[PDB]
């Protein structure tokens, strides 16, 4: 499934994402962008042999399985594919695991290099939440 940028404003904040320690929404939809253009059914493999997932690209590094990263761990206890699906509570789950790992959104290379500092809120103005 493609998002459009309000319809996914209101899923996160449907599932409790907005504030979620102290990132506002702007900054969640933003990383949403970059990561995967909205699409909830994005992969990317990286050098190292892992998986990013998603509409917010998780790695099987360290938090789902998917049978094919070698001495990798499933910090979220899921399958990755289950961070395929239209609905998006399985991502949502698993992104509070990861942003309560200690750096916070700088887990997401792309929310670095092009969402922090910048002003976020842009993603969700005209946005009925």
């Amino acid at each position: 499934k493609v998002f459009g940028r309000c319809e996914l404003a209101a899923a996160m904040k449907r599932h409790g994402l907005d504030n979620y320690r102290g990132y506002s929404l702007g900054n969640w939809v933003c990383a949403a962008k970059f990561e995967s253009n909205f699409n909830t059914q994005a992969t990317n493999r990286n050098t190292d042999g892992s998986t990013d997932y998603g509409i917010l690209q998780i790695n099987s590094r360290w938090w789902c399985n998917d049978g094919r990263t070698p001495g990798s761990r499933n910090l979220c206890n899921i399958p990755c594919s289950a961070l395929l699906s239209s609905d998006i509570t399985a991502s949502v789950n698993c992104a509070k695991k990861i942003v309560s790992d200690g750096n916070g959104m700088n887990a997401w290379v792309a929310w670095r290099n092009r969402c922090k500092g910048t002003d976020v809120q842009a993603w969700i103005r005209g946005c009925r939440l």
